[PDB]
C-alpha cells in the first residue's frame, strides 16, 4: 500500500498569499472571499501574547495585501471568525471548485497542499491523530496551507495550518477557524496530549490484509464493543465509536467478517503479539489508512 | 519530513481518455498531440503476441475515440514512436504547460498522477528502481498515467504506465515510448532482474532522520568507501560512487556527519538490523528519497 494524495489542481487554483506588513502567509480564495489564519495581523513580537480583537480594530481593508501570483486582489471587507480571517475581495475566483467546509474526526486522512508565498510546493497525505495533531512537513511561511478530501467533483476543505508544537507535530483549525484539539494561536509552549493508535484504521488495515489473502490472524471468537474498548485502552489504542463501526461496514460486507469478529482478532494480536508473523509484509500494524483509503487502493 | 509529491494541477489539465474498440486507457494531451500506450489498439487475442506495426496500419483515425471531459477530440492523424501512440487532434490543449520529455536514471524519483478513464484519481511519489521497475499503485485502466517532475514552471515528463508484473510491481516507458527495463508490452508474465536498494537514497534518508532529532542508529565508527561498498554489494545495495558522496555534501555539512561516518552507521544497520527499533516511523530502510528530495524539504 501507498500513502496517496488527492490530485491537488482544484486546490492549487485557490491558493493566494496574504501579507500584513512583512508578515506573509497563504490564503484560500473561494468565490469572492479569501480565508487565512488571523495571526497574519501579528508582528513577530505580537505573536507572543496577541490581543486579536485589538489588533483587528486597528486594521482597515487597505492594510491587507492579497496576491494571486503577483496580481493584487483588492480587499473590500474583513471579518474575524474564530481563528480565521475572511477577507472579501472584489473578484470572484474563476477557478472556484464545488466545495464544502467539513470538520473531520480523529483518524480521518486528508491531503495537504503545502504552500509558500501562495505557491504550492508539494502534496501529501496526513492523518488527524487522536490528540488532534498531524505529522505535517511545514516550514516557515506555510500557515494557511490547507488540507482537503475530494469526493467526485467536490473539494471538502477540512484543515488550515497554524502552528508547530514543541514535539514537532502540527496544529490548526477547520475552515471556520475552530482549532482541532485544545490549542490556541499564541506563540506559547503548548503540549499535545499523549497520542494513541487509531483503532478504526488498524481494523481497516486488517480488512485490507484479508482482501489480499493474508488472513492467518482471523480467529473463531467475537467480542462486545465495550469489552473490546476497555481492553484496547490498556494497549494505548483508541476506543471505537458507533461511527467507526459504521465506516467499517463496507469492508465488513466485502469480506463477510463482522466488525466485532475482527475486533476479537485484533484483541488477540494485542494480547499475544505477532509471535514473529507479518501482516501485509510488516510486523507493524498501520494506523494511517482509513476504510475509505483501503477501498481507494483495492479498487478506484 | 514526509514522502511528498509535486502539485499535480499542471498535469491534470492534460489527461484525456482514449478508447479503441473495447479497450480504454488514459492519454496525455500536449498542444495538438495526445500520447498514450500503443496497446490500446489491441484486442483480447492480440494481447499475447501483438504485431504492432501490422495492427496499427489496419486502424483509421476514426477508430480512436479521445474524450476530454464532456468533449470528443477529433483525431486527424496517428503515428507510433516505439511503444507510444501519437494521436494528432484538431484542437490544441489551452492548458498545455511548459514541458520537456526526459528519460530518468535509476534511483531518481518522480511523482505519479494515477488516472482512470481520463480522470485524475491520486498522486504519489515513486522512484525508478535499479532493476527499472517502479513500486506503484496502478489498477486496471491506469495505463497512460504519467510520472513527472516540476522545475520552476516546467514539467519534465519521464514515465508513462503500461503494465504490472506478477510480483505486483510496475513497468512502463519514457515519453519516447522506450521501456525502462527488459520488459515488453505483450500480455505475458514477466519477471524483473534482482532488485537492489538505492544506497545514496538510504543515506539521504538517514541524514533526514538525524535532522529531525533521530540519531539512535549513529556510531563512532568510520569506514572507507571501498570497504563500505563491499558490504553494500553483499546485501544487494547499489555501490556508492564518489559523485554520490559529493551529492551528499550539503546534508553532511548541515549535520556535521561525514558521509563515510553515515556509511558506517548504515553498515552497522545492515549487519545487525534494527532490533525492533524504527526510523522516521519505518521498520525498514527507506530508499525512495533522493538527496535533493531531502534538502528541498529541509
Amino acid at each position: 500500500f501507498r500513502k496517496m494524495a488527492f490530485p491537488s489542481g482544484k486546490v492549487e487554483g485557490c491558493m493566494v498569499q496574504v501579507t500584513c506588513g512583512t508578515t506573509t502567509l497563504n490564503g484560500l480564495w473561494l468565490d469572492d472571499v479569501v480565508y487565512c489564519p488571523r495571526h497574519v495581523i501579528c508582528t513577530s513580537e505580537d505573536m507572543l501574547n496577541p490581543n486579536y480583537e485589538d489588533l483587528l480594530i486597528r486594521k482597515s481593508n487597505h492594510n491587507f495585501l492579497v496576491q494571486a501570483g503577483n496580481v493584487q486582489l483588492r480587499v473590500i471587507g474583513h471579518s474575524m471568525q474564530n481563528c480565521v480571517l475572511k477577507l472579501k475581495v472584489d473578484t470572484a475566483n474563476p477557478k472556484t471548485p464545488k466545495y464544502k467546509f467539513v470538520r473531520i474526526q480523529p483518524g480521518q486522512t486528508f491531503s495537504v497542499l503545502a504552500c509558500y508565498n501562495g505557491s504550492p510546493s508539494g502534496v501529501y497525505q496526513c492523518a488527524m491523530r487522536p490528540n488532534f495533531t498531524i505529522k505535517g512537513s511545514f516550514l516557515n511561511g506555510s500557515c494557511g496551507s490547507v488540507g482537503f478530501n475530494i469526493d467526485y467533483d467536490c473539494v471538502s476543505f477540512c484543515y488550515m495550518h497554524h502552528m508547530e508544537l514543541p514535539t514537532g507535530v502540527h496544529a490548526g483549525t477547520d475552515l471556520e477557524g475552530n482549532f482541532y484539539g485544545p490549542f490556541v494561536d499564541r506563540q506559547t509552549a503548548q503540549a499535545a496530549g499523549t497520542d494513541t493508535t487509531i483503532t478504526v484504521n488498524v481494523l481497516a488495515w486488517l480488512y485490507a490484509a484479508v482482501i489480499n489473502g493474508d488472513r492467518w490472524f482471523l480467529n473463531r471468537f467475537t467480542t462486545t464493543l465495550n469489552d473490546f474498548n476497555l481492553v484496547a485502552m490498556k494497549y494505548n489504542y483508541e476506543p471505537l465509536t458507533q461511527d467507526h463501526v459504521d465506516i467499517l461496514g463496507p469492508l465488513s460486507a466485502q469480506t463477510g467478517i463482522a466488525v466485532l469478529d475482527m475486533c476479537a482478532s485484533l484483541k488477540e494480536l494485542l494480547q499475544n503479539g505477532m509471535n514473529g508473523r507479518t501482516i501485509l509484509g510488516s510486523a507493524l500494524l498501520e494506523d494511517e489508512f482509513t476504510p475509505f483509503d483501503v477501498v481507494r487502493q483495492c479498487s478506484g
